């Protein structure tokens, strides 16, 4: 009924909404990634105050920007290495619970503002057509239902700008969604989904890539009231 994604978690969540087609999805992502290996290493990092947005810009130092409005009471930033080094001082000073994640790169900062011309000049006319399946914009937070509109330069915004994660669930909840369904090999969105709707299920997880998981995740999704076609898992053997 929709995909939701989350900058790059929005990539194939335009993929198979009907918004990408495969070839052209493959060229956009191919391009992002080497563009994010080859500038944007070594500029930065993510820093997880598991607090809200509010709490998180009372405090925040000059040169970090919130990397994302992802809940009430769970933003992360993203800034220059230095000032996230004093923030998370201050903030084992005030003892909140803060995390580092191992980054290189400082995404959706004032950084992504230099290389815009490369992605302009790399995602010129790919063929992202109109979403048969209709997904919510996060970069302006409204849906889109036009062909041929979401170019690199949106894509490149969504690089940019910051990702209302927040607001976009709320309306998502507030519009009748309930069912959200994590794809990936580890859980990143599940945490803050499911402390905003508490139906929350995560596809993969760390060292757990097998079938096995896979088929817990369908039957998480069965169990949860979805109908799931089993018979393409299991073939047609003998009476018992």
């Amino acid at each position: 009924d929709a995909v939701v994604g989350h900058s790059q978690g929005e990539i194939a969540a335009a993929c198979v909404s009907g918004a990408l087609s495969l070839e052209d999805a493959a060229k956009v992502v191919a391009l992002r990634s080497q563009a994010i290996a080859a500038e944007l290493s070594g500029r930065g990092g993510m820093a997880s105050v598991a607090l809200g947005e509010d709490d998180v810009v009372s405090r925040l130092v000059d040169g970090v920007e919130v990397a994302a409005v992802n809940g009430p009471s769970s933003v992360v930033i993203a800034g220059d290495a230095h000032a996230l080094d004093a923030t998370l001082e201050i903030l084992s000073g005030e003892g909140i619970r803060v995390r580092r994640v191992a980054v290189d790169y400082a995404s959706h900062t004032r950084h992504v503002e230099d290389i815009r011309d490369t992605l302009a000049e790399t995602l010129a006319g790919i063929s992202a057509q109109a979403p048969a399946v209709p997904f919510y914009s996060t970069v302006t937070s409204e849906w889109v239902r036009d062909a041929g509109v979401l170019d690199g330069g949106y894509w490149y915004r969504n690089l940019r700008n910051q990702v209302r994660f927040g607001a976009a669930a709320t309306a998502l909840l507030e519009q009748g969604h309930t069912v959200f369904v994590e794809v990936s090999a580890h859980p990143v969105t599940v945490q803050p989904l499911s402390e905003l709707t508490g139906d929350a299920i995560g596809t993969l997880r760390r060292e757990d890539g097998g079938l096995r998981r896979l088929l817990a995740s369908m039957g998480e999704l069965f169990v949860r009231g979805i109908d799931v076609d089993w018979t393409a898992m299991v073939p047609a053997a003998g009476w018992v």
